[PDB]
């Protein structure tokens, strides 16, 4: 028993976003992980009403200090960040990422959670701070809206997404997975590399299951991470993750929540249902 | 797609106690549940340093109100409480439990977490408030220390445990599962009923860590939810728990993630003895 993953993201008491998605997925894959919360909310922000508060910086610091002093994060090989309610937590997380990476190799997946479908669901201060946090990541997983924000470019096509990714690669980010780009009633995912000598950029086209969930992206992030941790090459890890996500969505009745509890037995599916098209 | 369980208890970022045990176990049984936290701590209280804070009453209220107004608790059939850092949250929970039960049938398992091995690990104000909370429960799961604290009786034997249970049954509590009693060099679990006309008290002799009890609570609850009679549910839960403990290296944390495939174990290893 040693902790392999540290993941810093939101929590909801009911339903499935952020670190609650993280918990279900990483538990099911039996990947021992630390789940540091950035919120304690009743439910996600889609509902008629929300209750609860974001985690305060002093408490976050107290937690991260406790993990370090008790050696509970000594053996972490992977780091994830997701939703932050305030920029002070983002900047503190940067400080912690720097320290974590200072004496060991840690693969940091930053899911730059800011909004979806053209619209932000984060504070404007958080957006700016996120432009700094992503610079420290090994891989980032923006949706098109998040990419557009992070770069100031429009992202309404694969061609546009490639141009925007390039801005971020120039800042040093090695790998960018753009998780949803709208094309007709298909969604396109793009995996873009800074080093296109030794890696090939690719896309995956999938049909749209007419939907809603922010838990969609969050679920994708953790399934993808799990397979990366299990040693599956990235192309294949992405194909598994999106494939499993599509199975989840077909098995989802409402649009309030992704049906992730009931699909736990299917989370480790190895089906790679889609075609990887290189650029 | 509806929440069946509401569980209100502690949270740790690393390791397994309280609602974190609750999540792993209820998730693995695919029982859709609401997990309201009462703390957000780095790690359990076994370590020299315990970063993070207890949940504040205002936030707790805001959470509970949101669940209610969004109808996310409308279809709850089971309620669990565990650890509370402060009595204000206990008294608010009592308000919530009264409302939930006044207009629907909800089975409330109260794990009256106060302490273990003679010693409290809760604030004194929490003890007093817990004596009130338990009065609303359908079943309570004290250990012998907790039972002794809740009644003022010594609990060093089954016969003593029965006398203590009787105090609490007279307050209305229907079922009391006393989870460990040190009788000589035996460890005995007792299930005592207020209604001994329609139910038979029993004991289970069992062989001799931080989230052990919490794991029992949730496996037990899961089998009750799956429709297993209480005697069998208890035997399964203690059988599975011990499997987890026996396959745990060292004592800092229970090996619950590696044991996920065994959480739905149906072995009933021990002997039920009616008393
Ligand atoms: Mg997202
Ligand atoms: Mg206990």
């Amino acid at each position: 028993m040693t902790n392999k993953v540290l993941t810093i993201s939101s929590y909801v008491c009911s339903g499935f976003v952020g670190n609650r998605c993280g918990m279900i997925i990483l538990d099911s894959f039996q990947i021992q992980s630390i789940f540091v919360l950035t919120t304690h909310l009743a439910n996600h922000t889609g509902y008629p009403v929300v209750g609860g508060s974001g985690v305060l910086l002093n408490d976050f610091i107290s937690i991260m200090d406790s993990l370090e002093v008790n050696h509970l994060d000594k053996d972490i090989e992977f780091l994830v960040t997701g939703y932050f309610p305030s920029s002070d937590l983002v900047y503190e997380t940067i400080n912690r990422v720097k320290r974590i990476k200072d004496n060991k190799k840690v693969y940091f997946l930053c899911d730059p959670i800011l909004g979806d479908n053209g619209k932000m669901y984060t504070k404007s201060e958080v957006q700016d701070s996120m432009k700094e946090l992503i610079k420290y990541a090994d891989i980032i997983t923006p949706n098109a809206t998040e990419l557009s924000f992070l770069t100031g470019l429009e992202v309404n096509s694969v061609s546009e997404a490639i141009k925007a990714c390039h801005i971020l690669h120039e800042q040093g980010i090695p790998v960018i997975l753009v998780t949803s780009i709208k094309e007709g009633n298909d969604i396109i995912l793009l995996c873009s590399f800074k080093d296109t000598l030794n890696n090939k950029n690719f896309t995956i086209k999938i049909p749209r299951i007419e939907g809603d969930f922010t838990g969609v992206g969050d679920t994708l992030t953790y399934i993808l991470l799990s397979w990366i941790i299990k040693g599956i090459p990235l192309e294949h890890a992405v194909n598994r993750a999106i494939s499993t996500l599509q199975t989840i969505l077909r098995n989802t009745v409402g649009t309030a929540e992704i049906n992730i509890i009931n699909c736990i037995p299917y989370l480790k599916g190895t089906e790679e249902s889609f075609t990887i098209t290189y650029i």
